[PDB]
């Protein structure tokens, strides 16, 4: 375990010692041949020449050797241990600001090409999952995330935000109540499956709740005769084809601090639908016409990518 | 990451400097000194004799000592995790005119006798399959099929032609569809099952269709009874015992380019009968009367391995 | 296999002679410049000047250079074969105090909270059990725990205890009657699943028996209505809220070797219900009032944890 | 691949040339002078002191350690390539007198204690047989035994006999009829699972049938009411508690060769009863008064481990 | 369960399951229902062949050890598989007949060598059996009674004179 330090230290105060009180040359001398002997440099200033010395010098260099081909041995175990246990998992999280996707489905993936790569950490069980999450450019965490004991592994406590996704609600729901019980101020993002759940899941304790089945299912029985919401929805929100939803922040100052929609007047100025401003945390879908905007707002609306350029230019100062 | 180069010149530049400015030696001469002293060859012909360079060789081994020790600890933990991570597929293929068999199957292992043995890259998801891969002789892609984002790991843009043959007809025309989405001009040979499937196949942009399981179901409805179309198709097609089909190109001049085929007249006078020329990527089987051979043809005949020999040479020139 | 030191031997007792019926220096001196040259370090004190040594000095070093290179590779392939080996199991226990814990459930991860993590050796055969013990901080032995021939690689002859926990009562009983074949002292400690096997668990050779399924079963139907001593089991013998069930044992002297229970008076004294005492491998629950206190009694009763320190005074001498 | 020869040979015959054609001494002073640098030697006899040859000592040596930084790298991915190669089988036999078996059961485990450790090579399929095999002590060699293309990689064409034991009756069929295709002459021994399969194992060229089920069921119908043969067939032929089923050879001479039973009387002088003798893989069970032994023959008795000492020095000579 | 099929009061109780721990459990719950009924069981591995006697069976049939210990026997020499296979398992042409020598029969009080029992009918007297104890190789100073069981090796022609000989 430790014994390499000691045994180097050994050899090197053995070969010392050996030098000085045979060839009766200074410590400082003494010190040198060893420590350039035990290294294969072999100046060969201070050779040997008494016959006792001259054997003495083979019994040092096979103990260097020995030295040698037990450190050697050593490192490359610990190297080969490592490099078969991070690989499978195993491991623990030692970043401050990564982000935690428990469970591992098709909606993660999409959640991967808008981040970065070596700054998530999925966070599952299954097998297959580890090599899906190595192709995607991200990093395995090997654990359960239902057991408490595991997301502390991936350190939950220290992250930005996670992700929950799992394969069922109850596995969510005990996930987010697990995590709820390590760090109360971690922003959590769960995806309810069953329209039952959505009450569940904001009372145990997630900030959002996304609900991509009950979106469908109501999109597909009113799609029937006609489909025009559904169109909307698509064109907007999944592929961005010709608009886009966008939230823009006002800063500070901004040319409009204080003035009231009636009076700023977005849509006929810029040509942006807005359909509410996020004022602290609630939104106020279609703000009257006396709200009066402020600074760290976050309008919401919908336009052409030109448009919303025309807008980002219009809220500066 | 990148330090091994840092600390190698840091060392080096650290050397010199305090061979020059202690011992009093050139530039030229310290440089060698370092570079005979970090490599552990020791000339002797520069050792230091002032007793604080005799103390300063023995940092600057143990220097190159620790530099020694994590470059090889970093060569050895990349070049194991690439043989880790290259063993279980995970790899991007680099070639230019290699065949991709997407999928693996039975009707795939016999395709492997007539091609090379690095030059197939097998797309497939399954374990056993890489196995049964390494046995056969090619290279295991680790991969979905079916995803594009996997179809370019196989490099499916710039191969040579692409074998489809996955576990039902829902998989061959979705691998079939995202294979026409990355290179339109590749050749894909497909392996219908189903016998409504082949016009689908067809559509969705594969090249040839081929279809074991009609055939085989063709020839064991009408093999009850008697069952001579079933022995012509065998000890043809499959074991080439006696006879065989083979296509014989023609080249430039051929000593019969513009004859017809009654003055050639290749059955009478070879032995090896004419079943149809291939003229330009359409078949005309049992060409008339009028036909006039060209450059380029490719005649398609039945015969014994001697009258294919004596074929190829009555229209060569 | 053995012949590394064939070869160092023999490449050591040919340099020897080399040098010394070649430039005629003493054997002394010959031995000492083989093991100066075979390990690279080169004093270059008795270079050889003649023309035939100055070439045989080559085929020396070459020769030394093979040895290296086949010793390290030798080195290297014991060091893989030992680390993946160790790593899936396939290894022999050699410590004379372990506690060996067939097979793995949740009622087995609980009794690893109270004990050493490297002083535990599981004993199972399933694939997700070894990754689940390694991340407990236990070591896994893979065998099956019902095979007399692998019973024995885990060294349950030299064990303190044995804890038995398996998917079944079958496989249970059959592991039992193994351990009780290989030795007949170790202490065994099996979980009954069902109520008609603790019998059989007991005449199979199991000094003690515990039976959670038994004790859940019978508190569930019994807390229907009010629900009381489901309350007393749960908050002393699960949580230990704020009650304890501890055994206080009663050492040499002890101020009250041979006193009565009457006497004594340890409830109103100290505050600790007096359960009963185990006298000798065996539980006298409620001691009569004319019992007598001895040496190596161990005291059983509930208490707080300031009562249980109020009593561990009370007892000592 | 092959280029560290080339990189070896092309830095030495730079070395040679650069020191022969720059410090101007001869070739062989040359050609030693790089051979004892290359290897970081350093005898410091012919230090290059032109500042010329000063500055080339150091490419000459940065090459050397890039030559040693590839040659390692290469030996190192080989070695692990190999070693992670053969540990999961995919290695072919290149033994010449083994023992072959494929498939593996627990009637395969009993035929493992009366054979050597490394003497055989367990032919199977699946993944938990690979470590029941690492544990009993033979080699593994994965592949399909139903493949003639995988009986070859057990060198099936030169073993000694082969043990056919698979998961049913259709595989033992097809794997004796693929070894009876490779070596007309290898001794197969299978393992008939129904009867109605014997015939067909003794039609496909099996050399012994052994069918357990058959005996199992057959003495499990006739053991109900008193049991009898059930307990000679089991203590003779599964535990040999107090007798032994022994085949003794007669040798030449021994003193017994042309005798008849009748005047050799080997029940009332020896006690071991003769069931029969094996004239040439024939079995004449309960020979008649007439027969006359031989040279060669075999003499099947049942005898206690006592008799049968008794036995053996009765027929040697 | 075992409650349901009438395992008290049958004949025999034959316990062949999917595995070795299920048998030794069957066995240790037929003895706590029953502890007369007759139990057969077989044994998987060789080493729970103690286990399955001491757990109560009266008859313990290990048919996957007798092939393990004839698959290591036959690799060269391959004579006592011949043997097994033509007797024992297909019976070919000699079969092991077991025949009970009723009362006053030609044999109550006479011993083996005036017996004669090979030679006037041809088969191979294995061993006799008196009370659950098979007597291998019965010693010459031994007598009949009427209710041992005689063992013999035998083609179908024989074993009909020997009980016929054997028939007051
Ligand atoms: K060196
Ligand atoms: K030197």
């Amino acid at each position: 375990a430790t014994r390499i330090l000691l045994l180097v230290l050994a050899v090197i105060i053995y070969g010392t010692a050996g030098f000085h009180f045979i060839e009766g040359e200074s410590w400082t001398v003494s010190l040198y041949w060893t420590f350039v002997t035990i290294a294969t440099v072999g100046y060969g200033d201070y050779s040997p020449s008494t016959p006792l010395g001259m054997y003495f010098t083979v019994t040092l260099i096979v103990l260097g050797i020995g030295t040698f081909a037990v450190a050697v041995e050593r490192l490359l175990e610990f190297l080969i241990n490592r490099e078969q246990m991070k690989l499978m998992g195993l491991i623990d999280v030692a970043k401050s600001r990564h982000v935690v996707i428990c469970g591992w489905s098709e909606s993660t993936l999409e959640c991967l090409r808008e981040l970065r790569g070596s700054e998530v950490f999925v966070l599952a069980e299954d097998e297959n999952v580890r090599k899906k999450v190595l192709r995607s450019g991200a990093n395995f965490v090997h654990g359960d995330p239902t057991r408490v004991s595991d997301l502390e592994k991936a350190n939950v406590r220290g992250a930005r935000a996670v992700i929950v996704d799992l394969e069922s609600d109850s596995e969510t729901i005990h996930c987010i109540l697990g995590i709820r019980k390590i760090d109360e101020s971690v922003r959590i993002i769960a995806e309810a499956e069953r329209y039952e759940n959505i009450e569940q899941l904001r009372m145990a304790g997630a900030d959002q709740v996304i609900s991509p089945f009950v979106i469908s299912g109501r999109l597909m029985s009113r799609s029937i005769d006609d489909g025009y919401e559904a169109m909307f929805v698509q064109d907007v929100l999944a592929e961005e084809s010709t608009r886009r939803m966008v939230e823009v922040p006002i800063p500070e100052g901004s040319k409009l601090e204080g003035v009231s929609v009636l009076d700023a007047d977005i849509h006929d100025v810029t040509g942006v639908i807005i359909i509410g401003v996020g004022r602290g945390d609630e939104l106020i879908i279609d703000p009257p016409r006396d709200y009066s905007f402020r600074a760290g707002d976050i309008i919401l609306g919908i336009g052409k990518p030109e448009e919303i350029e025309r807008l980002k230019n219009y809220i500066s100062a």
